[PDB]
Order: C-alpha cells, then structure tokens, then sequence
C-alpha cells in the first residue's frame, strides 16, 4: 500500500540534523517552556533541529511556487527585503504541549543566520468576548470554532500573507479569561508567521486559514495521556496562576486535591475533550508533520507528509 | 480588502498567452468537443493558452518542492525519467462542460515540447456499480459523494503520485449507465494526470484526492444556465445516446419535447441540483482556476488564487 506518508522514529528523525548548529541555552529553553513540560534540549537537538531544516529546505523551495505565478501574471521582481511570508500552522488538543512546540520553533527560526523576522501569533485572540460568547450561549464552548471569529482570523492571515506592511489580531488574558479592551498584537511583514490553535487545521466551505499554510504540525498524543496532563495541570494552577486574586479562576486555587481533580476532569468531559475528538482530531491527517508523544512528554515518533 | 484571488476578464486573461503555440486544430477540437459545447479555437488561444503558460511554469516549481523533502530525507536524485506526477482536479457540476475543459487541457499539455505523457481519469469509474448502489439505497444519488468509492479512489492517486508504475480504475459505461466487468484503464507513471469529477475538489476527516492535487480548475456558470444546458443536452440526445436501442434510456429517445423537458427537470430538481449546492459549489472557493461561463457557455471571466 503506497502512502502519502513516513512514519519515523526518534533513532531515524534525529540522524536528519545533519549539521544544523543548536543556538539555544538550556535558560532560554525555560522561558520557553510551559508548565508540566518535559521538553529539554536533547528533544530540541534530536527532534526540532531536523524539522527547522525541513522547514528552511521548503522556505525557498516555497518562494520559487510564488515566484511562477509573479511570472505567468508578468509581475515585477518580488522585493528581496520583502518575500511572501511562509506561514506555519500548529494544531492540537488543549494541554499536549502545542504552544510549547510553537515557541520552541519560533527561537530556532529566528536564530537561522540571515536572522528572519518570525512572528508567532496564537488564536486566543480571535475568541469572541465573553459578552458576544454569552449572547450567543457560547460561554461552555471556548475552544470549538464556533467560539472564534474565524473571518477576522482569515482577514488577519490573508492580510499578512498577501503583503501587508501591518496586520493587527487583539489579545486574550488568560488572567482574565477575556479578550483585552484596546490590546493589539501587531505583525509587520514577518518572513514567517507561525499561527497556532486548536482548529486551524479545520476545513471547510470557504477559503480558511488552514488553505493558507506552507507548512502545518499537529502535536499528538493518547488522549487518556492528554486528559492525565491536562489534570495534572490543572491541580498545579492553585500555586500559579490561579493563586493570583486577579485570577478569573481564582476560587480554584482552594480546591482540595480532590476537589481539584473533579473540577478538572467535568471540564475535559464537557469541553476539552469533545472538541477533540469532534474537531482536532479529525484535521490530524492533513498536517505536514505529526509529532507524537508518549505519556511522559517525550517525542517518539514522527509522521511526515510526502505528498 | 486583500485576497487571496485574482479576477481577470478575458481582456487581461489572454494577453498573458504571451508566446505559446496553438497546436490543435478545428478537427482536432471536434473531437474533443461535447454535445452543446461551444467551445473554438479562439476560446482555446484566449482562454486555455494562458491557463497551459500557468501550468507549465507551475509544474517545474512544484518538483523544487518535492526535491527539498527529497534532499531534507537524504534521499538519492529523482531519476529524470520519473518525476513526481503534476496531478490537476477538474471540477463542476453536470452538464458545465466541464468534460470538454479537462479533454482541452489533456490535448494542449500533451503537446508541450518534450512530449508529457498525461493521462486524463473521470471519477465515473469509481461510481459503486449499481448493485452496489441499490444494496445502498443510491440508484438515485449517482453524482453524490456517496456514491462513489472514495477509498479506492484516493488510493487510485495516492497510488500514481506516489511513483507506482502502473495503476488501474474501474470503467463506467454511460450505454449500459453501470460499471464494465472485467474493464480497466491503466496508467503508467505519467507525467501528469488530470482527474475530473463533480466532487473531486471535496474535504473532510481523512486525506482525499483534492489534498493531492498540485493545481485544480473549476467551471463555472450560473445555475439556472447550467439547468437550461442540462435540458437542451436531454433533448438533443434523444437522437443521439437515447436512440441506441442498447442504450439503458431508450426509453426516453420517444418523449415529445415536452415529456423530454419535464423528465428532464425533475432529474435536475431531484439530483443534479441538489448535488450542486450541497455538495459542488461549496468546493469552489478552494480551485485554483473558476473558469466562468455566460450563458451562451462563452468563458468571459476567470478568478485565479495566488495564495
Ligand atoms: N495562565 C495560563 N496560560 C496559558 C493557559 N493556556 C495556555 N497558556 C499559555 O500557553 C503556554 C502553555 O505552553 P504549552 O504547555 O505548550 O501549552 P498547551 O499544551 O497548548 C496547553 P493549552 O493548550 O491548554 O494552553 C503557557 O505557558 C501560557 O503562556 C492557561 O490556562 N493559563
Ligand atoms: N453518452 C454520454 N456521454 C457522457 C455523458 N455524460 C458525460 N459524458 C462524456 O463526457 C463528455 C461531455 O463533455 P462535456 O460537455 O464537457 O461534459 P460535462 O459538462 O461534464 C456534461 P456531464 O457532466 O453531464 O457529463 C461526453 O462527450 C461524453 O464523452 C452522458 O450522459 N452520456
Ligand atoms: C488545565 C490547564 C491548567 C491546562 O491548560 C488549563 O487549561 C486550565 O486549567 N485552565 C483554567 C481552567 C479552564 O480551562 O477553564
Ligand atoms: C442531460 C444530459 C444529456 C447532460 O449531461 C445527461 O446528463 C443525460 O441526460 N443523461 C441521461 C439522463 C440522466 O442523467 O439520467
């Protein structure tokens, strides 16, 4: 059975660094890293390195696609200061390390030697304020597509991609579980611009972002392991984030273990986890690389589209 | 507004033929040309030219993209003599010409320099035999996503782009309007394949034909022009398809004009239109190329991605 696809493991993916130098310390990692983890800097060597010459292999290789078509048009030569911005889509469940994943990336394409502008956007920005979630009796589906205002979001990429000299996307606290009055994320002509969320790899009947990506990963793991991180988690937010007063969720931070474990798992049950398996997981097979962890955090496995 | 398309007329469309050769004669056209198509060697130098130009720069800058993942893998050099097949969807709904379109393009690409081996494949083939369709309750869904054998069909492409030597479909016989025992047509690691179908542009949970196709074209006219082609077709073909006594509709080959009319429109009302809307049209925004057509099947407006 042939197979638009190559599964590797961590022994054959790591062999393809060939010589990319690592340009990151074991500090910057840190402030990379998100709580509960477990990425360190051999993952970064065996596995993101590889991928950051993937991805710098079919940067240009892109460039050459948008090239024929400025030639067909009989287009002028495309600015050299100015190329079409290859955009790089992240995708998972809630809780699998995906914003890590994104972050990480981001730092090993910035530090590429011709130093890249890289912006790196995440689609909390483009949820529906409470106010507009609750007229729509939304406020228990934060995270399905129908919580995003996905035209602003196809706006904001195909502005980007198309050439603008700035695009601005608004802001999301997590602190105060709301979009931010007034806050703008502003992305000037970046070279890349990786765009990460739950469902951008969502399909559909009109022209989406997920039809705009060069490149795409989707950070995959079992789900009873995703549920067992996001538990996990969720019981270490009492002393971080929900310990602060400001915190839309501080009552939580007074849960007993017990408690805690109740709350975090109804929230997976009701949301977290139908959104996946309705939503995500079913986008999982278009995405250029899949990357798949065991229950420890670790990338094992890789599944790379060849066609 | 940015976008991610381009509209021409076919003003601006055909002065970008710049220097290609017509090679196809009006007798040549003839026998490419279906029952009420309108389509001559002026359509063909304004409208098809350009479109073959678009191809033929795409077709070297889509095998730089294959090559990088190629060199990223460490893999050896692509034999020459083998390239990665350029694989084209051609799509529409009943009765556009759309046909007529992919047989043109198979004609003009054929006859590009080096003499490109392309293979032109209708998803008619992959229709479940009526048998089959019948156990499925579908003898009256023929067109419908359903209907077809979308597995075998994915891995018909999968199979030829991913560099078999050869590759079989199953035939349809629109005489007998079923399946041929025993039928097959077999292509062999061609240069490029065309693949043209109603659905054939469609998305969903698993990687399907559309998320392999390197460029795709859609035809396009208003619907209720696209009803009166239907129509006037059905009652031309009384004398042609319907008068073979072998024909399965036969009976139809006796309808007065207004008997012929209304079978007609209830077979557009009951499936073809439907199929259109629901499932054709909203495919539409993701072809590379909408050629539309005005009423008298005239191509006078085209609308390009370029991203
Ligand atoms: N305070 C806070 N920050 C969050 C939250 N969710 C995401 N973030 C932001 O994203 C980072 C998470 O890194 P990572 O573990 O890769 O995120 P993830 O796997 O996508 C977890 P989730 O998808 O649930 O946000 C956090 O460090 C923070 O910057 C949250 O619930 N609370
Ligand atoms: N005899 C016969 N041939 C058909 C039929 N439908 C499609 N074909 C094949 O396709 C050709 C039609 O050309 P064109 O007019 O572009 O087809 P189309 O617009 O796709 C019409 P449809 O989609 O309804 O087949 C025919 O000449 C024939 O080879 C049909 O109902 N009867
Ligand atoms: C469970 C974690 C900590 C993991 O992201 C986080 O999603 C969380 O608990 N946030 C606040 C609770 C909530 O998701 O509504
Ligand atoms: C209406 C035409 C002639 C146009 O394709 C053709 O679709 C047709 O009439 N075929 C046989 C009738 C049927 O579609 O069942």
């Amino acid at each position: 059975e042939p197979s638009p696809y190559v599964e590797f493991d961590r022994r054959q993916w790591r062999a393809l660094r060939m010589s990319t130098p690592l340009a990151l310390t074991e500090e910057e990692l840190v402030g990379l890293r998100g709580l509960g983890e477990q990425i360190d800097l051999l993952e970064v060597e065996e596995v993101y390195l590889p991928l950051a010459r993937l991805i710098h292999l079919q940067v240009a290789a892109r460039q050459r696609l948008f090239a024929a078509t400025a030639e067909f048009l009989g287009e002028p030569q495309q600015n050299p200061d100015r190329p079409v911005p290859f955009i790089i889509g992240v995708a998972g469940s809630v809780a699998v390390g995906k914003s890590t994943t994104a972050r990480v990336l981001q730092a090993l394409l910035a530090r590429w030697d011709h130093h890249p502008r890289v912006d790196l956007v995440t689609t909390d920005g483009f949820l529906y304020p409470n106010a507009e979630l609750q007229r729509r009796n939304l406020m228990h589906r934060k995270g399905f597509p129908e919580s995003y205002n996905r035209r602003a979001l196809m706006r904001f990429v195909t502005s980007v991609k198309s050439g603008s000299d700035y695009a601005c996307a608004p802001v999301y606290s997590h602190l105060h579980y709301d979009i931010i009055p007034g806050a703008e994320q502003v992305v000037r002509h970046p070279d890349i611009l990786i765009l990460e969320g739950l469902n951008v790899l969502q399909t559909g009947p009109t022209l989406m972002v997920s039809d705009l990506f060069d490149f795409s990963l989707y950070v995959d793991a079992r789900i009873e392991d995703i549920e067992q991180w996001y538990v996990s988690r969720f019981l270490a937010m009492r002393t971080t984030a929900f310990a602060d007063p400001e915190s839309h969720f501080h009552h939580y931070a007074a849960f007993s273990d017990s408690q805690a474990v109740v709350a975090a798992r109804e929230i997976w049950r009701t949301i977290n986890r139908p959104n996946l398996v309705e939503n995500i997981l079913p986008t999982r097979p278009r995405a250029t690389l899949v990357l798949r962890k065991d229950a420890d955090h670790s990338i094992n496995r890789l599944r790379l589209r060849k066609l």
